[PDB]
């Protein structure tokens, strides 16, 4: 038996007002070049405007403005985006676990887990660490002593928190996290690397998102520290001191070195690299696969690296790169020949 | 006791025709500069023509061409290349796996495994799985709801599927891949971001290969595609909706942004990352850590980023980069200068 | 109760003179800005010298010089950052595991555990493991078929290590590395991917860090090679038979493609690449997020890539690059016509 709900059902859900009939059956969501009619669809981007009126869909989240003239059945919102957003989660068919703890997980006598909270298999929660109501852990999580996990969190199968990390409210942590490792912590001595414990931990705040083998490292001496509303894609690093501020956001493949401050609502394309012990305002953009080399003291836009060419054109253009020393220097005396003359 | 296989057991695995002894034993395979008298070596690339006649190799995989005047015994093949590829699985050493479930492997009542699979310890198989034939399930696999394997695949231990994940026959998966988890998808409400659920699944094809540590991530609609052929190296990230045309090959840390679509035959070399919602056809190579930010519907070599130099070298080419604009504007003046006198 | 040491105790453990009270007790260690009174500081960087007179730090680690005019407790020693190091020691709350197998875990009947050794619950050691005296294993972790791991060694949750790896002695490893893993090893077959079997193992040397989520590939016929001293920071991809030079340090992010050799004392920057069958000879520092093309002959930094500009700047300096060739052959017709007049 597969999830259905009456556009009325999902109208009352958003806010909308079904401009045709409430009563309806839909069983999906798509997007208006995929959706059949028992699927929901929503226009989003006035790119996407062409295919509205050919639409198989069932019904569409539409503007006030994009209802008019349209002859399927709207369901009308400010932001048909943002509806989608909501509706999506009644969609879902991921597993959700009932409350208890699985025979096979290994619970220290001093960690609390809230009664209200699911404890997969082969779990382990080690020495004085707490569990907050509604939290659900996978099959195979490890959390380390003394780390407290918030209301409401939801861990994959697999994630690893290690010692002294604190999660706030409403987590979710995709499968292979590891939060709270140790960094690259090493004196030279006369060319011989020494180890220097890492004895900070991580505080998480609320609402926060991180996503599949992404690491977060404990700080050395303080906390490495994520903010509220904090989205973090996969295959991240977070090093030790790292500092972001609340609701920024990071794509896949980004690496921020030791202590970097990160501001609020920033947004790092995927591949990014931040150097260490940089300081990002607020409200900064920076494009995929750019190195930040230092500290961003103006809201906007960012990027480094060159165009996509041809690999024989761009072979040409590396080349000149590495002469415009010698033309910077020939244009110079080009200019004083010239003005001699 | 060691594999060993006679010259003649080789030969015929291969279709090579002995010139020599057939009854030589052989107890590996190695490089021509490596190679001792009980290990069989190949000569596939020009440049080490010159190690042919020093090699201590006790034979030697060659064309018809490197035969002639070679005073040790030859396998003659088409392909030494392609018959050492063939010849190298009859000497791994990788534990098989005898069929049958451990005992402490969780296996869900409405799942179903084919009684020729092996699931090792501490796995987790949950409702609705299918694992078929000859299947290798290792330690610590968790495998989500519903989810299929097609026969004769091979997870390593500590591979993660999410629900929804569907895979061909003959897959491979390295220990730590995250096959199905969910990606970044949010909706931005005024600096708050509002998590989509992603609601799609994976489709993985025939022959597959995963590396250790790669994350492929759900579809938010429909599906993440991966083709049949498709070769993905380690530490990748496949971001939602991507589709992977048959037989391509992406080197590792390689990351693809969210509905991007890359064609068949296609080759990315270490660390490349493609923005979303771009398609590469089929034969396109990009090499090493180039950024694609466009669609590319010609076939060939594409490039981005600059040659390495000495770093106080580079220091001044990137300086000059800097003042590109500035130089366009002077070199104009001086033309129209230089025209007018 | 707190760890807690007099700063005598703390003196005699580095070799330093306590000018002051000898008896004030210290419960950790602090950077000047944030110490307070019951935690020891030290100042390393001439730049952090504003901060020694106004610090809070019950004393501080100083140089014989910086020591002269300061009126707190200074700890006097010839390196204060080296000290720093090997205290900090002393104040890690890393849980330790008592020596001993846990009843969860599953050792092979061929395997030899040390029993000064600890091995976590739900960890798997398989036909022929050695692990050597005082090696700590994590939970859940999996060691595989005749791999080795030496005297001291530290293992995180969930690390694996394939078949025939061998390690040296104080290993370090975090969360979620593997170790031993079938790289990228294909053979094309007229745009057909033909598998060729990894059948190398791993040798790693003494006193190696391996942060969480590195993955190192084993040999597709010799070993991948890890040098004594070196340390390798988080979601680093080393590549089948690599070769890395004793005490070289590589940052998070790096990867290093096949057959790649770096030698003695290098130290790689956050998301450096090299490509495949290329050497770089000892004492070489490559930057962050350069793409190393060439073998490397001379010791210094090396660099590639753009310096950052605000987007729209750099979108006119990537177009420009572009125009360099024909710039360049601009500039050439102005010296050929101005030589002429
Ligand atoms: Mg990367």
């Amino acid at each position: 038996s597969t999830l259905s709900y009456t556009l009325g059902q999902l109208a009352a859900h958003v806010g909308a007002e079904v401009r045709g009939d409430a009563d309806l059956p839909i069983q999906g969501l798509a997007t208006l070049q995929e959706a059949g009619p028992a699927q929901l669809s929503f226009l989003a981007n006035p790119q996407y405007r062409k295919y509205l009126p050919e639409s198989r869909a069932g019904a569409v989240l539409l503007t006030a403005a994009d209802a008019d003239g349209f002859a399927g059945t709207a369901l009308v919102v400010a932001n048909p985006y943002l509806a989608y957003a909501s509706l999506s989660h009644l969609f879902d068919r991921k597993p959700k676990a009932a409350a208890g703890i699985h025979p096979t997980a290994i619970v220290a006598a001093d960690a609390e887990v809230d009664p209200s909270a699911s404890v997969g298999a082969y779990a382990v929660i080690e020495s004085g660490a707490r569990i907050g109501a509604g939290v659900s852990i996978g099959a195979h999580c490890v959390i380390g002593a003394r780390s407290v996990i918030g209301e409401g969190g939801w861990l994959a199968p697999r994630v690893t928190l290690y010692h002294d990390v604190t999660i706030g409210a409403r987590v979710s942590i995709q499968s292979g996290a590891v939060i709270g490792g140790e960094g690259f912590g090493f004196a030279n001595e006369k060319g011989v690397w020494q180890k220097i414990a890492q004895i900070g931990g991580v505080t998480i705040g609320d609402d926060v998102e991180i996503g599949a083998n992404t690491t977060i490292d404990r700080g050395a001496l303080s906390d490495t520290l994520i903010g509220n509303g904090v989205k973090l894609d996969n295959q991240i690093m977070i090093a030790h001191n790292v500092q972001i501020g609340d609701h920024t956001a990071m794509a896949a493949c980004v690496g921020i070195s030791g202590s970097a401050k990160i501001g609020r609502h920033c947004m790092l394309a995927g591949g990014v690299g931040l150097v260490g012990h940089i300081e990002i305002c607020d409200n900064v953009f920076v494009t995929g696969m750019t190195m930040v080399t230092r500290s961003i003291t103006e809201p906007g836009s960012y990027s480094s690296g060159t165009a996509m060419q041809p690999a024989a054109e761009w072979k040409k253009s590396a080349a000149r790169i590495r002469q415009l020393d010698d033309m910077a220097r020939r244009l110079q005396q080009l200019e004083k020949r010239l003005a001699a003359v």
